[PDB]
């Protein structure tokens, strides 16, 4: 007779209709057909099947004292989708931080699916022994009839392995892609001082030397951020050939071209910023509310005799569901800081499909 079980059944609809709702926008949507949303449609199918799969048998064994109700050799299979569904989660945060950090140090849907299988067949390679070994023995997954993984090596590997590892990576290539769109924002501050002192210099200029010198520092400035180039190019043989009234005229019409060029290259670093922190806050929440289970998880090893094993066992039971819970608010984010899905999700409720 338990009462959680009725918060539990709130947190598995959550995950499933929220997590559907995503799939259905990345499929569906045209604006969200980019490499960063095939790759959270995918968490999404993760999220989905963790709540068709995992968490209603995980409901049961709360209702049932936690002795497992099931057949004794599908404790393993429970524990192997379990895991494979995180690791999966957790290498797939990683390859999108780290997919990303690549594409600003860099210049298709097919180019992303490739990706998606790497991590998915990574996935199931990493919670391979689970079963293989755990079928075999039900000591590595049993614990006084309750099914849980209890092999203490298989659990601080796993616990590295799928969590810690890629964690890491993720927190690091977070902060060298933050750290990338600094310097970008701040190199295009840098022309602009620099193509804004030089129209200032052109239409103060008296001889063809200022105009033919400061055409040339535009140039350069225009280098690091072709129309402005060639543009460029154009007047400064109106200087070379010592037509500086032509070439002064010529460089007020370059002025247009400017700040057409300028903002477009300066919407669209804001646009990456804005992006990087919504994949920020769906990295922190997987991080912290995963964090309790898997501290306890490790200290229930480190102090496998000296501590109240019974207590310890008691807060993982709470903690694998604060974690559980973690399904249910990644299409939370998405209504709350992106139009693109608030507004996918809005017509799919009211029932709308066309775009
Ligand atoms: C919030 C995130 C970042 C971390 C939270 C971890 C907390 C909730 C966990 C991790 C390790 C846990 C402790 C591990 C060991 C023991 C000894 C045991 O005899 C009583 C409980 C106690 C004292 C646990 C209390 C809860 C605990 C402190
Ligand atoms: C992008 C869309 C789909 C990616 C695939 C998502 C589907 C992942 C399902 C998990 C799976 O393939 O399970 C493997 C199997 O359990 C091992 O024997
Ligand atoms: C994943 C690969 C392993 C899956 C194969 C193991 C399934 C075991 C199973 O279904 O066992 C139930 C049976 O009723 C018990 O007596
Ligand atoms: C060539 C060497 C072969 C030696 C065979 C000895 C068999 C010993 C028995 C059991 C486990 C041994 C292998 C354990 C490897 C774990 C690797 C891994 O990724 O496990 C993750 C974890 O299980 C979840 O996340
Ligand atoms: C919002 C819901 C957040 C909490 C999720 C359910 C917690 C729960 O009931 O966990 C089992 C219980 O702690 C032990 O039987
Ligand atoms: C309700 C009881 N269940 C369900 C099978 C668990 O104890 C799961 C055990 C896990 C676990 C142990 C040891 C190492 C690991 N790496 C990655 C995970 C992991 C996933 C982790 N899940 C989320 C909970
Ligand atoms: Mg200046």
């Amino acid at each position: 007779k338990n009462w959680s079980a009725l918060l539990t059944a709130v947190v598995i609809i959550l995950t499933i209709a929220g997590n559907i709702l995503v799939i259905m926008a990345v499929s569906l949507e045209k604006k969200l057909q980019n490499a960063t949303n095939y790759f959270l449609m995918s968490l999404a199918i993760a999220d989905m099947l963790l709540g068709f799969l995992v968490m209603p048998v995980s409901m049961l064994t709360i209702l049932y004292g936690y002795r497992w109700p099931l057949p004794s050799k599908l404790c393993a299979v429970w524990i192997y989708l379990d895991v494979l569904f995180s690791t999966a989660k957790i290498w797939h945060l990683c390859a999108i931080s780290l997919d990303r950090y690549v594409a600003i140090q860099n210049p298709s849907r097919t180019k992303a699916f490739l990706k998606i299988i790497a991590v998915w067949t990574i996935s199931v390679g990493i919670s391979m022994p689970i079963p293989v070994f755990g079928l075999q023995d039900d000591s590595k997954v049993f614990k006084e009839g309750s099914c849980l993984l209890a092999d203490d090596n298989f659990v601080l590997i796993g616990s590295f392995v799928s969590f810690f590892i890629p964690l890491t990576i993720m927190v690091i290539t977070y902060f060298l892609t933050i750290k990338s769109l600094q310097k970008e924002a701040a190199d295009l501050e840098d022309n602009w001082e620099t193509l804004n002192d030089n129209l200032k210099v052109i239409e103060k200029a008296d001889n063809a030397a200022q105009v033919k010198d400061a055409l040339t520092k535009m140039r350069a400035a225009a280098l690091d951020a072709d129309i402005l180039v060639g543009q460029i190019d154009d007047a400064l043989k109106l200087a070379n050939e010592g037509k500086v009234k032509e070439a002064q005229a010529a460089a007020e019409q370059l002025k247009t071209t400017i700040n057409a060029y300028i903002q477009k290259y300066g919407q669209s670093i804001s646009n990456e910023q804005k992006a990087c922190k919504v994949l920020g806050i769906v990295f922190f929440l997987f991080v912290v509310m995963w964090c309790p289970f898997f501290i306890t998880n490790i200290m229930a090893v480190i102090c496998k005799e000296s501590c109240n094993e019974d207590v310890i066992g008691a807060l993982l039971n709470v903690f694998v569901w604060i974690g559980y819970l973690n399904s249910a608010v990644n299409p939370l984010v998405y209504t709350l800081f992106n139009k693109t899905y608030r507004s996918a999700f809005s017509r799919y409720i009211q029932c709308q499909y066309k775009e």
